[PDB]
C-alpha cells in the first residue's frame, strides 16, 4: 500500500522499475517525468516513498531531492535515487543531499528488494 512515485524521464524505465516493484509486491506506483513533475504530485501529498534518476531536465534527480528535504512536509520521504555508474562524487553528493540510498541501473528486482529492505530496515518500516 505504500505509495510510490517513480521518476525517470525515460518511459521505459519508469516502466521497469514499476514492474519490479509490482513482481516484489508494490502497485500503488505513481510516475512522474522529471523533479518539476515530481514536486506537482508530491505537493497533492499521498506519496511515501521515492524513487528519483539522477539525470533528468526542467529538475534533475540531486534538486528534487534538496527540494524535498528542504519541505517540512515532505522532509521525512524516502528517496532512492538511480543512476549510472555511480561515480564517488556522486554518492558523496547524493549521501549530503540527505539521499537514503541510491542504485545503479539496471538492477534486478532482487537488488531492488534488497535496497528497498536496508532503507525500510533503517526506518523501521
Amino acid at each position: 500500500e505504500l505509495k510510490f512515485l517513480v521518476v525517470d524521464d525515460n518511459s521505459t524505465m519508469r516502466r521497469i522499475v514499476r514492474n519490479l516493484l509490482k513482481e516484489l509486491g508494490f502497485n500503488n506506483v505513481e510516475e512522474a517525468e522529471d523533479g518539476v513533475d515530481a514536486l506537482n504530485k508530491l505537493q497533492a501529498g499521498g506519496y511515501g516513498f521515492v524513487i528519483s534518476d539522477w539525470n533528468m531536465p526542467n529538475m534533475d534527480g540531486l534538486e528534487l531531492l534538496k527540494t524535498i528535504r528542504a519541505d517540512g512536509a515532505m522532509s521525512a520521504l524516502p528517496v532512492l535515487m538511480t543512476t549510472a555508474e555511480a561515480k564517488k562524487e556522486n554518492i558523496i553528493a547524493a549521501a549530503q543531499a540527505g539521499a537514503s540510498g541510491y542504485v545503479v541501473k539496471p538492477f534486478t528486482a532482487a537488488t531492488l528488494e534488497e535496497k528497498l529492505n536496508k532503507i525500510f530496515e533503517k526506518l523501521g518500516m
